Order: C-alpha cells, then sequence, then structure tokens
C-alpha cells in the first residue's frame, strides 16, 4: 500500500508518479493518490472545512500547513488576490523562506506552442501574458532540426544537437546492427541531461516526466506539495509537461478556432501554478521558465508529394515520411540500389516541386544534421505546409520542417528572481537553455553545443564570467624572402585578427586592400579580411608568386590546368581593388583557392555584385572569407587525416565549403570602419559542389538564383569557428558576453 508514501521521489508496490506508466502501482494508488473529488477549485461554502481525505484538494484551516491546499484557497477565503490580478512588482532579490540554499527552478514545457500564439492569444492567456510581460522574454525561440518533440525536448535538457545526443527521430535504423529502434530511458542516450547534472552536484531534482493519465492540475499540486517538504528532502529543480497545444494543433491546425480553448486551458494551469506559489510565499522566490519544443504548420492530406511519381522502383526503398524524408535501401544485397540515381531522379523534376533532396553532408550546416550513423544518407527537406509519402482526414497541422521556418518558431519566457525584470531579449536557440538552467542552479554545465555567456543578458544575477579562448599557434610574419626566379608556377582588420585555435603554421600577410592568414599546411588562406566603404581588366589567367612565402608551400597553375574538373578563384576579389597598382596584390598565388566552375558562378556573383550592394545598404561592410574542410561532416575543422580530395596531382586540399562573415554598425549612420556601438553581422557557409543541382534555376542569370542559395546556407559566426578552429571578434569595444550573443546570431530571411 501507498499509505502516505504517495508521489515519492524514490521489488515493492510502487508510489512514484511514473509508476502508472510501468503498471507497477499499488492497488490503492487510484484511491489515495489520484483523488478527483469536488474538483480543483474552492467555493464560499467549502471554506470552514472537514479536512476530508475523500477530496482532491482541501479548503480547511489545516490546509496551508500540511501543504495540500486548493490553489485558489487564499483568493477565495482569506481575501487575498489572484496573482494575475496583481501589478508587476520587481524582484530585486530571492525571497525564500529560511533554509532554502537557492531559488528553485520550475520548467514549464509545452508541446507545439508556436510563437505566434503569444500575440494572437494575449486576450485568452492572461496568466502567461503576465509572465511574459513582467519577466524576461524573446519574440521567439528557435528549436533544432528536426522540429519534432523528442529531439527538441532532449536538446532542451542536454544542450546538444540531435546528431550528438542521438535522438535523431522516433524510429531509427542502425546499420551496425541492421536493426530499427522505436522510442523512454534517458540513460542510453548521449549527453548529460539537467536532472543528472544537478544530481551529480548535490542538488536534488524532481521528475521531468509524468505518467500521462495524471492530470495537469494534480501535477501542479504535486509540485507545490513537494515544495513544502523539508530541506533534506525538497528538490531544487522541477518540471511540468503538456501535450497541448500540439495535440489539438495536429487535429485542427494552428489557426483553427478550436485552438482557443486549449491555450486558455494551459493558461489556467499556469494560473494555478502562480496562485499556488503565492499562497506558499514562494511567488517571489522561484524562477519559472515557460518554454516550447517547437511550433505548428498547416498541413493537410491533399498537400502530399509521392515518391512513386519520381522513382521507378519505390518498393526497393524505405521512407520515413512526413515533414522530412529519410531514405534507405529496404533490401540488404540489392545491387540495383543507387543513391546517386535516386537523388538525380528526385532533383528539379517539376517547376513547383515541394521538396528538395540532399545527401546529409550537403544539407545546410546550420541544421547540424549529419554526424550520426542513424541519419540516413538521403534526406528530403520538405517545403513548409507539405508532406512526403512513398506512394498512395486525420490531421490539419504538423511540424518537423526546417527550423528557420516561422511556423516552427516557439516561445520562451523567464520569470523569477534571477531573471531580468520587464526585459525583452532577442531570439536565441534552445540549445542555449541548458547552460542557463545550470546557471540558475549553480551547476557547472556538462560539455554541450550551447555557448556559455551568450545568454547573460537574460539574467539579473548568476551570470558566469566567460573567457576568450587562447591562441594555440602564434603567427609567422615573413618579409620579402624569395626571388621571383625561385618559383615554378605557370582598417581591413576592424575586430581583431582572428586567433588560430589549433597547431599549424601560418603566415599573416598584409596588402593595401586586405589582410590574410595563410596556412603553409593547407596551401591557402585560413581567412581573408577586407573592408569595403559604402562609396575588371584582361588579366584573368595571370597569377604572381608571393615572395613572402616559399614555393614549397605555394600552389601552382600546373595543377589547375591538368584538372579538367577544378578551377581557381580569389578570396579577396580583384574586382574590388582600390587602384591599378593594388590590383596586382589580388592576383598573388597566396590569394587563390580551389573552386569548381559551378561554384565560381555563385562566388563571382557574390564578390562582383552583392558585396557592393551590401556596402551601400549597411554603410560599409567588413568581409572575412575563408575555406572550410569538413569531409567527415561532424561540423568541425578536419585534420589532414580527413581530407579526401586534392587538386590534380598536388597537395592542395579542396575545401568542402566557403564561409563569409559580413559585419557592419548597428547604427547604419556610422560607417563600418568607424563604429562606437553594437555590431551588425550576417554570415554564411556555402557548400563547394561540382554542380548547381541544389538550385533549380541555375540555368538562368545569377540575379534569379544565387542570392536564394545564400539565404539558405545562412550561418552563425559560432558555426564557422567550430568548422575552421578560429576565433573572431577578439579586439572590439564591446563586452565579451555581448560578442558571444553576436556570434550566436543567425540572420534568417523571413
Ligand atoms: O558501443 C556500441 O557501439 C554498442 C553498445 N551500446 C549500448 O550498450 C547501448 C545499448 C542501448 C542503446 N540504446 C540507444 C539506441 C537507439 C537506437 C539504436 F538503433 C541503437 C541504440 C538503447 C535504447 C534502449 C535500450 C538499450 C539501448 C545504445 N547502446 C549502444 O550502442
Ligand atoms: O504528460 C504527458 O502529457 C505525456 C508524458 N510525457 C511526455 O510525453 C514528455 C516526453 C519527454 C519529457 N522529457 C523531459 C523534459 C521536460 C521538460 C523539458 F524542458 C525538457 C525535457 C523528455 C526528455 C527527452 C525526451 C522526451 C521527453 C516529458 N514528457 C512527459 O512527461
Ligand atoms: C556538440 O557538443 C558535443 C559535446 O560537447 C561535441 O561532441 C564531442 O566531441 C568530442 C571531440 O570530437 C568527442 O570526444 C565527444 O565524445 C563528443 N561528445 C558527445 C557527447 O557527443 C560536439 O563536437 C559538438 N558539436 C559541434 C558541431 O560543435
Ligand atoms: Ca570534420
Ligand atoms: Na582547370
Ligand atoms: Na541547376
Ligand atoms: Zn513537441
Ligand atoms: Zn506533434
Amino acid at each position: 500500500s501507498c499509505k502516505g508514501r504517495c508521489f515519492e521521489l524514490q521489488p515493492d508496490c510502487r508510489c512514484d508518479n511514473l509508476c502508472k506508466s510501468y503498471t507497477s502501482c499499488c492497488h490503492d494508488f487510484d484511491e489515495l493518490c489520484l483523488k478527483t473529488a469536488r474538483g480543483w477549485e474552492c467555493t464560499k461554502d467549502r471554506c470552514g472545512e472537514v479536512r476530508n481525505e475523500e477530496n482532491a484538494c482541501h479548503c480547511s484551516e489545516d490546509c496551508l500547513a500540511r501543504g495540500d491546499c486548493c490553489t485558489n484557497y487564499q483568493v477565495v477565503c482569506k481575501g487575498e488576490s489572484h496573482w494575475v490580478d496583481d501589478d508587476c512588482e520587481e524582484i530585486k532579490a530571492a525571497e525564500c523562506p529560511a533554509g532554502f540554499v537557492r531559488p528553485p527552478l520550475i520548467i514549464f514545457s509545452v508541446d507545439g506552442f508556436r510563437a505566434s500564439y503569444m500575440k494572437k492569444g494575449s486576450k485568452v492567456m492572461p496568466n502567461i501574458e503576465k509572465l511574459r510581460s513582467c519577466g524576461t522574454h524573446s519574440p521567439y525561440m528557435r528549436p533544432v532540426y528536426p522540429t519534432k518533440t523528442f529531439p527538441n525536448l532532449y536538446t532542451l535538457a542536454t544542450g546538444l544537437y540531435p546528431e550528438s545526443h542521438g535522438i535523431v527521430g522516433n524510429s531509427m535504423y542502425d546499420p551496425v546492427f541492421d536493426a530499427t529502434f522505436h522510442l523512454f530511458n534517458h540513460r542510453w542516450w548521449g549527453g548529460q541531461p539537467l536532472w543528472i547534472t544537478a544530481t551529480k552536484q548535490g542538488v536534488k531534482a524532481g521528475t521531468f516526466f509524468w505518467s500521462v493519465v495524471i492530470p495537469h492540475e494534480r501535477r501542479i499540486l504535486t509540485i507545490l506539495q513537494w515544495l513544502t517538504l523539508p530541506d533534506h528532502e525538497r528538490p531544487s529543480v522541477y518540471a511540468f509537461y503538456s501535450e497541448q497545444p500540439d495535440f489539438s494543433g495536429h487535429k485542427y491546425g494552428p489557426f483553427g478556432p478550436e485552438m482557443t480553448n486549449p491555450l486558455r486551458e494551459i493558461d489556467k494551469i499556469v494560473g494555478q501554478l502562480m496562485d499556488g506559489l503565492k499562497q506558499l510565499k514562494l511567488h517571489r522566490c522561484v524562477n519559472v521558465i515557460f518554454v516550447g519544443d517547437h511550433g505548428m504548420e498547416d498541413v493537410t492530406c491533399d498537400r502530399t508529394e509521392f515518391l512513386s511519381n519520381y522513382l521507378t522502383n519505390v518498393d526497393d526503398i524505405t521512407l520515413v515520411p512526413g515533414t522530412l524524408g529519410r531514405i534507405r535501401s529496404k533490401f540488404s544485397n540489392n545491387a540495383k540500389y543507387d543513391p546517386k540515381a535516386i537523388i538525380a531522379n528526385l532533383t528539379c523534376k517539376k517547376p513547383d516541386q515541394h521538396f528538395k533532396p540532399y545527401l546529409k553532408q550537403h544539407l545546410p550546416k546550420r541544421l547540424h544534421y549529419a554526424n550520426n550513423r542513424r541519419i540516413e544518407d538521403i534526406h528530403l527537406l520538405v517545403e513548409r505546409r507539405w508532406h512526403v509519402a512513398r506512394k498512395p482526414c486525420f490531421f490539419q497541422g504538423d511540424h518537423g520542417f526546417d527550423n528557420k521556418v516561422n511556423s516552427m518558431q516557439t516561445v520562451f519566457v523567464g520569470y523569477g528572481s534571477t531573471f531580468k525584470y520587464k526585459t525583452k531579449v532577442p531570439p536565441f536557440e534552445n540549445i542555449e537553455l541548458y547552460n542557463v538552467m545550470c546557471d540558475l542552479l549553480g551547476l557547472k554545465p556538462a560539455p554541450n553545443n550551447g555557448t556559455h555567456g551568450s545568454l547573460n543578458h537574460l539574467l539579473r544575477t548568476n551570470t558566469f564570467r566567460p573567457t576568450m579562448p587562447e591562441e594555440v599557434t602564434r603567427p609567422n610574419y615573413p618579409g620579402i624572402m624569395y626571388l621571383q626566379s625561385d618559383f615554378d608556377l605557370g582598417r581591413h582588420l576592424l575586430y581583431g585578427r582572428p586567433a588560430v585555435l589549433y597547431r599549424t603554421r601560418y603566415d599573416i600577410l598584409y596588402h593595401t586592400d586586405f589582410e590574410s592568414g595563410y596556412s603553409e599546411i593547407f596551401l591557402m588562406p585560413l581567412w581573408t579580411s577586407y573592408t569595403v566603404s559604402k562609396q575588371p581588366d584582361h588579366l584573368t589567367s595571370c597569377v604572381r608568386p608571393d615572395v613572402r612565402v616559399s614555393p614549397s608551400f605555394s600552389q601552382n597553375c600546373l595543377a589547375y590546368k591538368n584538372d579538367k574538373q577544378m578551377s581557381y578563384g580569389f578570396l579577396f576579389p580583384p574586382y574590388l581593388s582600390s587602384s591599378p597598382e593594388a590590383k596586382y596584390d589580388a592576383f598573388l598565388v597566396t590569394n587563390m583557392v580551389p573552386m569548381y566552375p559551378a561554384f565560381k558562378r555563385v562566388w563571382n556573383y557574390f564578390q562582383r555584385v552583392l558585396v557592393k550592394k551590401y556596402a551601400s545598404e549597411r554603410n560599409g561592410v567588413n568581409v572575412i572569407s575563408g575555406p572550410i574542410f569538413d569531409y567527415d561532416y561532424d561540423g568541425l575543422h578536419d585534420t589532414e587525416d580527413k581530407i579526401k580530395q586534392y587538386v590534380e596531382g598536388s597537395s592542395i586540399p579542396v575545401p568542402t565549403h566557403y564561409y563569409s562573415i559580413i559585419t557592419s554598425c548597428l547604427d547604419f549612420t556610422q560607417p563600418a570602419d568607424k563604429c562606437d556601438g553594437p555590431l551588425s553581422v550576417s554570415s554564411f557557409i556555402l557548400p563547394h559542389r561540382p554542380d548547381n543541382e541544389e538550385s533549380c534555376n541555375s540555368s538562368e542569370d545569377e540575379s534569379k538564383w544565387v542570392e536564394e542559395l545564400m539565404k539558405m546556407h545562412t550561418a552563425r559566426v559560432r558555426d564557422i569557428e567550430h568548422l575552421t578552429s578560429l576565433d573572431f571578434f577578439r579586439k572590439t569595444s564591446r563586452s565579451y558576453p555581448e560578442i558571444l550573443t553576436l556570434k550566436t546570431y543567425l540572420h534568417t530571411y523571413e
């Protein structure tokens, strides 16, 4: 029996909340623990009360002490007020009763709560509105790809991309075992979640999981109940979860009028939470995070592309369907199965095609969706509002699309003593929360993909002091060291010189129009920096040796002549040179990089047309460009070990991508090279591909397609730091936490 052991935190008859899922509860759990009687609200008559065990909650004078009161008791029978009726009072300091070592954290998570419901629900969710308004909040929070529940909830809790924590979807095929696994035990998965991190550091955690038949009102009383327990038992961190509004969203669509009740209902539970805390004097002591795993889009049966309309033998493939596609051979010894053919077959075959196929390594890097062996090589990015099935109602809403999509954005509100008061912060990525939650609990966070510091502007106190990483390889500064005859060939640095964070050998090179860091190992620049202010020739096939760099560690024009696939281009573009004299610097062999003919069309468009437009538009730009090597698609700078391809019969490694970081003043009335304030930045990581299969209008003028591809491969600065092992923005006039925020920014074009 459960006697009074009920909802306990720890062979026998079981009393914990998760027992009902494992069907291991004692026969009397439904009698003692899950009482439903009289409802979840007091009334005038209920007050002055027999502390009747039969009830769900009590309105007796006993009530307050035992810690099992109905959440609106004070409001109804001691004259006090609903917390939503009070005016925002700032909380300059945690107001906890004696013997609390720290402010409790309550994570209030909701499935499928799209960011728009905040504007178009103000009227119907007043308690949530009061959290938003009095607390700290962002316009939206960005989930991770894929925008599905389990992958997002576990990232939330761990700080890791799905590729790394391992929950890449609900069914996953492991080719090591040739078996499929259907999704819960935290422990077999990657990363350290929050409830563990806290436990290992002597901070007691409550459950982050509930048995679905336990109704929401009971879960709240349970948390308030636990909060009255004594110091040696009481947990410091708790978690509520709601399947709504995701559940109704699938059924009715995010804009269905049927959505209105479910949000009101979620708001009621958030009401009980606050009314309950308040009547335990804990409403200015606990920190609450109201947070969402992802959003919801309109998607119906009739918007469904079918693979059988593209592929000869569709019974030879296995497809995970829906708002993303994952394709895999169904049969093990099938020599008829050809990934290159499949992708070709699925590539721009209709003008209005509602998905695009990709091998995972060609997916835009911002998705971080490749480095896991249960991610099938062939992936389909599905257009928003659409589905993908194998071959030929329930639903009008779904999610799982590209996480830059708006319908997929989600919410974050931070209320409490440690959060700023009435503050609006910019949108961030949910991988950043794990680090913040550790901060609120005094924990050293486990290694994750967050960037610790980048969210210090959300917090009143408890900010941790991030430190710039150390240069690992100091630069060389060659002077004029060689003769033209030794060779057998054929202001611009506004934010600090970036710092090389791995062991290598590089020369820093200066020119009038640009500054560069040249790797004597990779035979090209690691980075090329140049400012262009707001305000040609027939030398195409000439290159000059750089006299500051030995011919051993320079590229040559023989390799590029004898490579019928590969060509070369410049990181600093000759077109932007400041004078006929200076133009010769842009043609130094130290400025060449390997570039497929197809990539040049993108790259020339960019250097010739978009940079000067960007400069006009933003009042100057600083531009840092370099190559990236990521052949193992793990999002990190490759070692020489990992390089698969080279320019014909040479040591010149071919980059898998090319980055650029484009930087200006937030105050566009000050030019780029004379800021006094915050910075503005947008970056991208363009894949380096022999063809333009990815862009459906590549046969047209670059004005009609290059800029669309670029928007698609937008990237955070931080992404490029991981992929290049550099560190940018080391010598600005801004604080290091502000700069971390700048670096986590991704410029979405929506
Ligand atoms: O070291 C190695 O490579 C193999 C060793 N090994 C393990 O001992 C655990 C066992 C286990 C794992 N998972 C997660 C998983 C999910 C989908 C899959 F297709 C494969 C695994 C589980 C989930 C439920 C119950 C047990 C497990 C992952 N493990 C290993 O890979
Ligand atoms: O109560 C219900 O309506 C259904 C029971 N249920 C769930 O379906 C989800 C599944 C899930 C939960 N968590 C923990 C969590 C909670 C809040 C966060 F901000 C982050 C993580 C997960 C972690 C990884 C993967 C799956 C999950 C919580 N759930 C339930 O109790
Ligand atoms: C995301 O975070 C994880 C954890 O910090 C990084 O993964 C670790 O990588 C190291 C070195 O490659 C391995 O030895 C560890 O086993 C990895 N840990 C886990 C839990 O997977 C990962 O590199 C980060 N990803 C990016 C793109 O920055
Ligand atoms: Ca790599
Ligand atoms: Na060539
Ligand atoms: Na094309
Ligand atoms: Zn969800
Ligand atoms: Zn869903």
